[PDB]
């Protein structure tokens, strides 16, 4: 089903985890749906008013091993990426 993949699809590789090269990186294992579009969101602070989600790898796809690795950011302050059903909340420094 390549397509747009149901929230709850994907596990927590890994989450919200500053990149290194002063952005966000997050990475997500896929269940069985092959190349979709990854409804990678955040919210600021565990609170969905505004999406802080400004990806630095602005179209995740889910591949053979799932959506691999992506990249978030919004100006330094309190994110957290809800992928999906998944979520995780930590302010980007």
């Amino acid at each position: 089903t390549y397509t747009v993949c149901d929230k709850t699809k994907f596990t927590w590789k890994r989450a919200p985890t500053d990149s290194g090269h002063d952005t966000v990186v997050m990475e997500v294992g896929f269940s069985g749906t092959r190349p979709c579009r990854i409804p990678v969101r955040a919210v600021a602070h565990g609170v969905p008013e505004v999406n802080v989600a400004m990806l630095i790898t602005p179209n995740p796809t889910m591949e053979n091993n799932g959506g691999g690795f992506i990249e978030m950011q919004l100006p330094p302050g309190d994110n957290i990426i809800y992928v999906g059903d998944l979520n995780h909340q930590w302010f980007q420094k």
